[PDB]
């Protein structure tokens, strides 16, 4: 096997304002979807390999949360970050992400959560498969979640608090082996939108429809990088481009859905393909579905109901067919 080291810092850990468990990163640690911050090339050589080998591996992974402020300066905000085996979404509470594997940080303090190959271990004899066009299950792997807890608060003034709270760091070294001529995957897009307004439509026995803005960053760019929503029954045809969507703004609270999928999108993340067509006005319309299997396979979250938030929204491009 062929190795690969590699430390970078994502981005910053921001303050709580809502007093209600925030997410606050989803970090994918799939070689050829891991992301830099913006100006970053740490994992270049990373994602290349990723596009050259059929299969990756971790040997170990460290998170460094590096405090922005001390600790006798601001109080009452808990971090905790935590491993998502599969990188899937769920339906999970403070309490839930407990029982994960995990590290909690008290504001103002610097920590680093440690992880061994045994609990980022994939399933081909401890490997998982690079190519994300083919399969999710034994491809995607594991992920990196960050949330915090309670309202953080300026000490001295016992108010609101609003600017950062810890630098993040992920030092890893991907091991590859085995091969593959696969340049496909060495451009996918990883980008943000700050300045998207969203809906969500569906009914009973429907696909659930994620509708964004026509004129968007993000809708302008899954039109140009998605290939064409030319594929198939009595549902709409899509686009076999899946993207992974995050939403790490409170705003992400104020999104209703059709039941019965409030939990995913409440969540922060979930995976949308491109639909054809047009379904509200001056809008691009996506099917959402809640793992990216379900993408793959065309297995999208049926609502079992019926009932223009301005978000922000971090999408990274998970393929390209
Ligand atoms: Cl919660
Ligand atoms: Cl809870």
């Amino acid at each position: 096997a062929i190795c690969q080291r590699a430390t970078a810092t994502l981005g910053t850990v921001g303050s709580n304002t809502s007093g209600t468990t925030e997410i606050e990163a989803c970090i994918l640690l799939n070689p050829v979807l891991v992301k830099d911050a913006t100006g970053s090339t740490q994992f270049g050589p990373v994602q290349a390999l990723g596009a050259q080998y059929s299969m990756w591996k971790l040997k170990y992974l460290n998170v460094k949360l590096t405090s922005m402020v001390g600790a006798s300066a601001v109080n009452g905000t808990v971090l905790r970050v935590s491993l998502n085996p599969t990188s899937t979404p769920s339906s999970t509470s403070w309490s839930g992400l407990g029982a994960r594997k995990h590290l909690d940080v008290t504001v103002g303090k610097n920590a680093t959560f440690k992880l061994k190959p045994s609990d980022l271990g994939g399933p081909r004899d401890g490997w998982w498969l690079t190519n994300t066009n083919d399969n999710a299950s034994d491809t995607l792997g594991p992920s990196i979640e960050i949330h915090t807890l309670g309202r953080t608060m300026s000490s001295y003034k016992n108010e609101q608090f609003t600017g950062g709270l810890f630098l993040v760091e992920l030092a890893s070294e991907w091991c590859f082996t085995g091969y593959a001529a696969n340049p496909n995957l060495v451009n996918l897009v990883k980008s943000t939108d700050n300045q998207v307004p969203v809906t969500f439509e569906g009914s009973a026995g429907s696909p659930l429809i994620m509708n964004v803005s026509e004129g968007s960053h993000f809708a302008r760019t899954v039109l140009a990088r998605s290939t064409t929503p030319t594929t198939l029954a009595g549902e709409r045809t899509t686009s076999d481009t899946v993207w992974q969507v995050l939403n790490t703004a409170v705003s992400a609270a104020e999104l209703v859905t059709p039941p019965p999928f409030n939990w995913l999108v409440k969540g922060g993340w979930w995976f949308v393909k491109l639909i054809a067509g047009r379904t509200r006005t001056g809008s691009r319309s996506f099917y959402v579905y809640p793992s990216y299997q379900d993408a793959l396979s065309n297995k999208p979250a049926l609502c079992t109901g019926s009932t223009p938030v301005t978000t922000t929204l971090q999408f990274t491009q998970m393929n390209q067919p």
